[PDB]
């Protein structure tokens, strides 16, 4: 086919995890304000079925995260790869940075399940390094995270990136995790049929200049 | 009997993103003085079977519209909430009370809120003729802040999650340009625990907390 930004009216549909939603979106909201202001952006949760069919169909144009089921007939490419943090509200009566190990066993936690992305591990490396947390509150998601930190003493496990999105917003200062965590290695999938289309390429191109690191 | 200082019990809320984002920091904030030894875990109405696990007994709670539940639960209204519009505070051109025609002329954020009082919306306006630049469409609200902040967008959400939203991300708000419905909170209990110490109690911290009946 062929692509002009400046022109094109196409709709684009991006696979994401919450927080990549949280992430991604609004600085390439902002860039594509420049640079395509008449195409659309649609997202999508990757569970939502099927990303393997949808993707090959044309459905789903690009999608970013772990995703570890897409392999054969699937170009990746790695963003970036980002720590664990544990983040807390900057006025806490007693939470420190860099935190203590005994500390973080000390205090009382919230945490996310995250179910069926990469960081629902957490809770359970935890758990395997024989590392014991107070879970007072369990919420399935992100969401409400920066809102509770606030106007509580409680502290979370988060990675990097919804750390910085939220330290400003809602008060909250972080702090390098005390238990040995891996990282986690942020890819941008496209499907190999449209690895040459014009569109995609410019979008692909543009997740790059953005987001890589 | 049920003592909150001595608790230790686990209590599991159904509630969506939303309303996640609006009743948990209020409460855990109360609960860090009646009842700081229990624990809370929430989830959303949709994952699992709501109401044979409410019936068993593994969800004690669950807040929001949810019309499904009408027999063997008990229900009580918290609140009613007003559709909003919002956009960030040094928008170039968005004003409050927003007019229809300049709604229809800028570009919006579509949160698609399946399964939710939230899902109609977009539709209410479609039968109502009101064209929209759908600039971006996403399917829950957790982006929807950062998002306002950084772009020229703007956004119809409800009255509360725009409370929550307006200080930390620098977002104004407007009364709704388009004649839309007011969404009814209420919060359901199954009837076979309508008389369970705990259940009652944090029942009460919920009407206590949320309930805007009286006043």
């Amino acid at each position: 086919d062929s692509f002009d930004p400046f022109a094109s009216t196409r709709t684009f549909n991006l696979a994401m995890t919450d927080i990549g939603e949280m992430y991604f979106m609004p600085p390439l909201m902002e860039a594509l304000a420049q640079r395509a202001p008449h195409i659309q952006i649609s997202t999508l949760r990757p569970n939502a079925g099927n990303l393997k069919e949808d993707m090959e169909s044309g459905a789903v144009d690009l999608a970013l995260g772990l995703l570890p089921e897409l392999q054969t007939g699937f170009f990746q490419r790695r963003l970036f790869r980002t720590r664990y943090v544990c983040m807390f509200r900057k006025d806490h009566p007693s939470a420190k940075s860099p935190m203590s190990l005994k500390q973080f066993s000390e205090l009382e936690h919230v945490g996310v399940v995250a179910l069926n992305t990469g960081h629902g591990e957490v809770d359970g490396l935890l758990e395997r390094a024989g590392i014991k947390r107070r879970m007072r509150l369990v919420v399935p998601h992100f969401i409400a995270i920066g809102p509770i930190l606030h106007s509580t003493d409680l502290i979370a496990t988060v990675p990097q990136r919804f750390a910085v999105r939220c330290e400003v917003p809602f008060g909250l200062t972080t702090s390098p995790h005390p238990a040995k965590l891996p990282d986690i290695a942020i890819n941008l999938f496209w499907h190999a049929k449209y690895n040459r289309d014009p569109g995609n390429m410019w979008l692909r191109q543009l997740f790059v200049e953005l987001f890589s690191e």
